């Protein structure tokens, strides 16, 4: 157990680095989720300008 713990700590840097690059992945997963979701909001918010345009032309006809 000498050797299991003392290379434990040898090995506590590249914990560290595995850590971080999980964590790092997960908040760029959500990082992703949150462009998409702002991404839809413009689509869906050119859908509505879109229309209350070619409803707006059609007041002038």
């Amino acid at each position: 157990v000498r050797a299991d713990l003392q290379a434990t700590a040898l090995l506590a840097s590249r914990g560290f680095a595995l850590y971080n690059a999980a964590n790092l992945k997960s908040i760029d997963f959500h990082r992703r989720i949150e462009e998409k979701s702002l991404a839809q909001l413009k689509r869906q918010m050119e859908r509505i300008r879109a229309k209350q345009e070619k409803h707006r032309q059609g007041r002038v006809d």
